[PDB]
């Protein structure tokens, strides 16, 4: 399995490479021979290890998919619930400016010649992860923790902070909140995990 | 006396009839004669109330904080909150399509060399209102109710949820969550006033 750990890493790295560079200077303003310096492989592997910049694009939002389907233990069977929620509402708002990038990778890609290939891929994946979190949600009810509502007062609730948090590490001058300040974080951890439960 | 009375209707009514006809129709999609005809009044009468569309805008704007203002009573002694917590909550969120057509009005002409002498006055209730919701939001660390941390922790949150609300009662598939249930707005009632509240 020696030649398959290789190729696993010299990729990976091209990936977290990457990512730091549309992140800094620009998601447009990247091409493969910026990616294939900031490793230094010469831009003839990484062509091998991806075909195309656009499929590290969705390999890129394949993968956090795969984490948040990862961090969802998948198997159902008791578990610690609300500490999974938080992991769920710690992993949402972990990197707000990725967020609102695949966002834009999204938008751009599937209208713009998208490799439907990972796009229907990716569809399948996200509908598979919004089943488990409605699930979770429904675990969640039954113990009586959250409140008994239709889950759809819930995943909206936690969609519509989620999509709010980030609208506020964005767009005005709060760049103090953004770096540092673990504690405005673990309260908004706090909030979300709090949100909507049961008081007698 | 009875003179004064009367101007006060043409005013209100054809405030209260504009701000229904952008909602429905389009805020660009509307001009004055419209709105003259929607009272059914000649637009030289409009004129001498309202000095063209643009600045028909702020008015509402500017009447919508002259209400969130009156709503914070410092005039008042006793102060009830939570009661208030709330009454900020359901004022910000009764009609979320509106705070965006507030927000989409503010990023529309308005603030483009348009009517400034009404603008900056907007600027002025606005950071005077936000005084009083600070000042609610330490107040109620007072008491207990908040968790003790920052008191703009809160107000960030606070803002974020109401931001993101608002995008989900735009949310592209989200018509029942205005007229079907007036149980998601109880909900997120009950979300806002135990938002970020101390634990034992």
């Amino acid at each position: 399995p020696r030649k398959v750990r290789e190729f696993r890493r010299r990729e990976q790295e091209i990936l977290d490479t990457a990512l730091k560079l549309f992140l800094e200077q620009g998601e447009d303003s990247v091409t493969v021979e910026m990616i294939a310096d900031a490793v230094g492989i010469g831009k003839g592997t990484i062509y091998k290890h991806f075909k195309s910049k656009a499929e590290i694009y969705l390999r890129l939002m394949l993968d956090y998919e795969r984490d948040l389907a990862a961090l969802f233990h998948s198997e159902d069977v008791a578990r610690d619930k609300e500490a999974l929620s938080r992991a769920y509402f710690e992993f949402r708002m972990r990197d707000p400016q990725r967020y609102r990038l695949f966002d834009r990778l999204e938008e751009k890609v599937v209208k713009t010649s998208q490799v439907p290939e990972m796009v229907e891929e990716l569809h399948k994946i996200r509908a598979s992860n919004f089943e488990r979190l409605t699930q979770l949600i429904k675990e969640r009810i039954a113990d009586g923790k959250l409140e008994n509502v239709p889950p759809y007062f819930h995943y909206c609730a936690a969609w519509a902070l989620v999509h709010g948090a980030v609208a506020l590490y964005h767009s005005p001058f709060w760049r103090e909140v953004l770096e540092d300040q673990e504690g405005f974080f673990h309260f908004l951890m706090d909030i979300g995990v709090r949100m909507g439960n049961k008081r007698k």
